């Protein structure tokens, strides 16, 4: 199709519909100065896409962001972050680095680098398998929003074993199926993921948002859009 979502203004439409699940706010961007050990065995969990000190992707960020603005607050804690990862420990952390973490997200080069990182693992690699399968701006959106929530990987509650129960129901337009039935089918699947993870939350963004632009036949996500997130509406207007 065109750029789809990679465009500009409907890539921030995206942002705006992810945050209205993840925050209950179109406000997207109060999220990087956002850090806490959720007492999940993550670690700390902050950023705009909940970067983690166990799992390696806070370390890559930092990683990322000392590239772009070498003396910027936070690499004094890269051996730190190297200690810590793969563990819930705040060995070299604690305070400091929270202090730390909220004032370096007054900086737009944090920013920038988070949003880098966020690009570069969830919204890149959603974006180009839903064009690689022939999907339009609804569908891209739809996996984008999946990878966000599931994480990528292939196992059957992450984005590619989602993307692979969907496709065991319906073929996808590059494989000459209907691409509203190929996204009924994934947005089932989807749904059924959700379920199955302990600690749920209700599944309004597929009810009454993604199913909702589906039965419209909105499939390029051009506005305006009315939705609804736990009982909540939102209106991109433009």
């Amino acid at each position: 199709a065109g750029a789809g979502l990679d465009d500009p203004h409907k890539k921030e439409i995206a942002m705006e519909l992810v945050s209205s699940a993840e925050n209950s706010s179109l406000d997207w961007k109060a999220q990087y100065k956002y850090i806490e050990d959720i007492g999940d065995g993550r670690g700390y969990t902050g950023g705009i896409i909940g970067f983690c000190s166990g799992t390696g992707d806070m370390l890559e960020l930092v990683q990322h962001y000392t590239d772009l603005e070498p003396g910027n607050i936070l690499a004094k804690y890269l051996p730190a972050l190297k200690k810590v990862n793969g563990s819930a420990s705040h060995s070299g952390l604690g305070t400091p680095f929270t202090k730390d973490w909220a004032t370096a997200a007054k900086d737009t080069v944090f920013q920038q680098a988070q949003n880098d990182e966020r690009d570069r693992v969830y919204f890149d690699p959603a974006v180009s398998q839903a064009k690689a399968d022939g999907l339009r701006a609804l569908g891209q959106f739809a996996y984008y929003d999946a990878i966000v929530m599931h994480g990528p990987g292939n196992d059957p509650t992450s984005f590619g074993g989602i993307r692979k129960t969907a496709m065991k129901k319906a073929r996808t337009p590059a494989q000459g199926g209907d691409e509203t039935t190929y996204l009924n089918g994934f947005l089932d699947a989807r749904k059924a993921a959700m379920l199955t993870e302990a600690a749920h939350d209700d599944t309004s963004r597929v009810d009454t948002e993604q199913r909702v632009f589906l039965k419209a036949g909105n499939l390029d996500l051009n506005p305006p859009l009315k939705w609804k997130t736990y009982g909540d509406p939102y209106v991109i207007n433009s």
